[PDB]
């Protein structure tokens, strides 16, 4: 699509993560106000979730069943709320400092960037032990996305790549992205598409599966992105963090 569309999001501050669930329901994290706001499909009026004690909160994640996670990056922690639910459950992460993205696979293992440690950490569901998946020489880290086959994407925003791990391996891989002038955002679709927001170039591009092509996506007026998300329909949504606003773009 050349339309954009402008979600009735209101007064967001230096808002960061972006979810988008099955039913289509938009989650955000308002980080300038420690607030996660979320817009159903259709709906006129944001909702914000009833988290507790939130501090500069960064990445959002969506499961399946509604479930919302999401990193409390002032509070070193990770938080999830199930739909209807008024009371959030910390996840039992350990020695987090200054999380940023968060994902969600199918199985329910949380994935979290400990952005502080320059590592990456997961979380299986009813586990309360973490393990640190083995990429190396990451700096300051900053999304992170799983596919279906469970391989994790990250962006390893110091080194201005994104790279790749398959479960069960020990090497890791850089993808073919170019021109990237520090990343932030990561997402994967069911097309093993990978979509980066570039922080410097003001944009978010695609990394086509097997031809490894990549088309930068007509999004028009972004002012330093932040959060990426791809829904079921392929439409992407960007949080477009310098302009307090969230904005889709169908493919």
């Amino acid at each position: 699509s050349n339309t954009q569309t402008v979600l009735p999001f209101t007064g967001l501050n230096t808002p960061s993560g972006v979810a988008v669930d099955s039913a289509g329901t938009v989650y955000v994290t308002d980080h300038g106000n420690n607030r996660v706001v979320k817009l159903a499909a259709g709906s006129n009026t944001q909702t914000v979730l009833p988290f507790t004690g939130l501090n500069t909160p960064h990445g959002v994640a969506v499961d399946s069943a509604g479930t919302v996670y999401v990193t409390d990056h002032g509070n070193n922690r990770v938080v999830k709320l199930a739909a209807g639910s008024n009371t959030q459950t910390v996840l039992p992460f350990t020695g987090l400092n200054t999380p940023s993205g968060v994902a969600v696979d199918s199985a329910g293992t949380v994935y979290v960037t400990d952005h502080g440690n320059n590592r990456v950490v997961k979380l299986a569901a009813g586990s309360n032990t973490q393990t640190v998946l083995p990429f190396t020489g990451l700096n300051t880290p900053h999304g992170v996305a799983v596919d279906s086959a469970g391989t994790v994407y990250v962006t390893d925003h110091g080194n201005n790549r994104v790279v790749k791990l398959a479960a069960g391996s020990n090497t890791q891989t850089v993808l073919p992205f170019t021109g990237l002038n520090t990343p932030s955002g990561v997402a994967v679709d069911s097309a093993g598409t990978v979509y980066v927001t570039d922080h410097g170039n003001n944009r978010v591009v695609k990394l086509a599966a097997g031809s490894n092509t990549q088309t930068v996506l007509p999004f028009t007026g972004l002012n330093t992105p932040h959060g990426v998300a791809v829904d079921s329909a392929g439409t992407v949504y960007v949080t477009d963090h310098g302009n307090n606003r969230v904005v889709k773009l169908a493919a």
